[PDB]
Parts: C-alpha cells; structure tokens; sequence
C-alpha cells in the first residue's frame, strides 16, 4: 500500500477552510470542513424542507440520483458548539482525493439558520475517532485505513493565510502522509493522552516572558474545525487582560495600532515553545488607532469529559503544519511554509 491522496482547500477569510468530496454515482460534490474535533460525516439532504433557509443555500444530497446509494434511515442528531443538526443515515460511496470508500453519513433535514447561514461549506467530514462518533458510525478515516491503500496511517493539514491572489492555495489536506512543500525541518511528535481524541498535554501558556496561564498543566485539543485558538472563559479573561483586549459580542478586539507591539503568546507542548506573534493572531484590517481589530482567539468552555481544554484551531495550524498519526497515536508539528 503506497497511496497518498491530497485535497485542495479553499480558505475563506482565515476562518473557514473546506474542500470538496463527491458522494454517490455519478458523484454529487460537496464543500465540507475536515474536522478533527468531531467524527461524523454529514451533508444536507434533498429531503430538507425549504423552511430551512440553510438548506435553500447549500448543496443537497439526492439519494434517488445515485445507484450506489444504500438506504438505512436510522435517525441521527449531531450537536456542535454552534448548534444542532438532525437527519438520518445513508450509505454511499464517497470520494476524497484520491480515494473511494463506502461510508455511512448523515443526510441532514434540519439545519438551523443560526449559524449555517454563515457556513460557506455544505457539510462536515469528521476526522476524530470512533469513540466520539454519534451512533458509533465508523468514521471515514477508519474506513479508509481498512482499505489498506495508504502509505502511512496518518493525515495532515496545511492551512495558508488568506490572500488577494487569484491563485495561492487556501490549504491542503494529505491522506497517507505529509507534504514537505509546506513545512520546514522535521516533525516534533507529541503523544496523545489517550486514543479516542486528538488531544495532548500542555505544560503552560505564556504571554510575553511570564508563564501566565495553565501554569500547572492543561489540555490542548488539536482541532482543525476550529477557526481560532480557544481556552476556557477563566483563562481567556486572564489572557485578554494581559493584552488589553476588549470583549465585544462576537469577538475580542484591540485598537488596530496597538496590535503589532502586543506580546507573543507561547504554548508549551512536548518540551518545546510554540510561539505565535501578534502578527499570527490579530486580524490587522488597518493600523489605525481609531479602529478596533479582532483577535483570532476566544473563550470556549468545552464540557467534560473532553474539556476543560484549550483548542488549537486555524490560528495555530496556520503557523504549524500538523500531522495526525493514527498508527502511533501522536501528533506532529513542524513550521509551515
Ligand atoms: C469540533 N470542532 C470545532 C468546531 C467544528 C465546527 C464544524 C462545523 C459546524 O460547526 C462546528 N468548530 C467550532 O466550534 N468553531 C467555533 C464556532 C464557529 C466554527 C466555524 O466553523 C468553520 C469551520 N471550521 C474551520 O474551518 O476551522 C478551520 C463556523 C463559522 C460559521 C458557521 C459555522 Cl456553521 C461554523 C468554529
Ligand atoms: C441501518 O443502520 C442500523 C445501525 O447499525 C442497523 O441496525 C443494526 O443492524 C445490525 C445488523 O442487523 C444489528 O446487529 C444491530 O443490532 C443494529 N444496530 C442497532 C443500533 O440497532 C440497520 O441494520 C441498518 N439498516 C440497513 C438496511 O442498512
Ligand atoms: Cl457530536
Ligand atoms: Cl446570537
Ligand atoms: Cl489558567
Ligand atoms: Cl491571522
């Protein structure tokens, strides 16, 4: 077995990254987020009523136009930090890359306007473990591993920084390996705490020189479906004070002129310092002192058993190419380029 597939990703404003999959024969394509913090695959269903304006605005899967579709109809409900989708299970072949696998996924027939009217993508391909899958549906990567087609039992993420270029690649996911065009040096591997969750230990978070946060250790989820870095309300309040940031309704901001001279924030992982500077974490839409600029960091209280935990989302992954290694239960980071 020696295949390594690769899916190009569109980068929308540094907050949503999504690629295409095809479902059925002939394929119906969908825009989907590849999410290490969840484990189910779903797309909107042709059976989704118009009453759901999010189903009006996205691509719908029509079972009856595919010959490889296999009925199941068991009910499915998925709860995310953003809201809940609901529908039922269907089997069909899914193409990502590269690779064709037979999969159980959700056809979604309830999709709330909040917040899917803001989703540039249609559905989600969860990349987490079966342990976290609702209905214990076998996850796509498990089904792929079963095929024995992959060079190595790993996948990795490159997320680029938004750009004005017509060209210039938003991001890329590799299945089976990592792409040395988008990282320098070698991977520093850190071991999962346990199989079941893409989560490692974190020994501290510092702002400036001082170990401000997580001073006695804490957890970090490595969450490719998260836009920002997240911590618990209690940590984030502390961090945001340190930066002089202001809490608004949807974000934290600073005066744009102040952004560039804000302290670095470092994350202490597997014995090393992973530093994002204020250029990595302020959306500097101008440098005016009369404007407010958003930070790519916010509070999310992730409930037990998976939290309390930080999550290292795109703000972090932009700087560090990330490889998810299911064979050895570990995560590798190297500098992205
Ligand atoms: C379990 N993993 C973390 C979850 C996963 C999301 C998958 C899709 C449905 O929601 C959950 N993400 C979050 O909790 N986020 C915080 C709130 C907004 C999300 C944000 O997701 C863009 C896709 N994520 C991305 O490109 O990461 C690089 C979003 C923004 C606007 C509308 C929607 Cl519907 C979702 C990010
Ligand atoms: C739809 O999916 C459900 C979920 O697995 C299937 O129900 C299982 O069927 C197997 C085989 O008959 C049983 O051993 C299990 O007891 C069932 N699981 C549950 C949770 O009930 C069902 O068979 C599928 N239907 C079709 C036709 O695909
Ligand atoms: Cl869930
Ligand atoms: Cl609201
Ligand atoms: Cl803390
Ligand atoms: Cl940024």
């Amino acid at each position: 077995g020696n295949t390594t597939s690769s899916v190009i990703l569109t980068n929308y404003m540094d907050t949503q990254y999504y690629g295409e999959i095809g479902i059925g024969t002939p394929p119906q394509t969908f825009k989907v987020v590849f999410d290490t913090g969840s484990s189910n695959v779903w797309v909107p269903s042709s059976k989704c009523s118009r009453l759901y304006t999010a189903c009006v605005y996205h691509k719908l899967f029509d079972a009856s136009d595919s010959s490889s579709y296999k009925h199941n109809g068991t009910e499915l409900t998925l709860r995310y930090s953003t809201g809940t989708v609901s529908g039922f299970l269907s089997q069909d072949i899914i193409t990502v890359g590269g690779i064709t696998v037979t999969q159980m996924f959700g056809e979604v027939t309830e999709m709330p306007a909040l917040p899917f009217m803001l989703a540039e993508f249609d559905g989600v391909v969860g990349m987490g473990f079966i342990e976290q899958a609702i209905g214990r549906v076998t996850p796509i990567f498990d089904n792929i591993i079963s095929q024995g087609v992959l060079k190595e039992d790993v996948f990795s993420f490159y997320y680029n920084r938004d750009s004005e270029n017509s060209q210039s690649l938003g991001g890329q996911i590799v299945l089976g390996g990592s792409d040395p065009q988008h990282y320098e040096g070698n991977f520093h591997y850190i071991n999962l705490i346990k199989t079941g969750v893409w989560q490692i230990q974190m020994k501290g978070v510092s702002v400036g020189s001082s170990t401000l946060l997580c001073e006695d250790g804490c957890l970090a989820l490595v969450d490719t479906g998260a836009s920002y870095i997240s911590g618990s309300t209690s940590s984030i309040e502390k961090l945001m004070e340190a930066l002089g940031a202001k809490k608004r309704l949807f974000d934290y901001v600073v005066k744009c002129n102040e952004g560039p001279t804000l302290p670095d924030i470092s994350f202490h992982l597997g014995g090393k310092e992973y530093t994002l500077t204020s250029a990595d974490y302020v959306f500097q839409e101008s440098y005016s002192s009369k404007k407010l600029c958003t930070l790519a960091i916010h509070a999310m209280d992730i409930p037990p058993p998976t939290g309390p935990t930080w999550a290292l989302g795109a703000t972090f992954i932009r700087k560090f190419y990330t490889e998810f290694d299911r064979r050895n239960n570990r995560i590798g980071f190297a500098l992205a380029r």
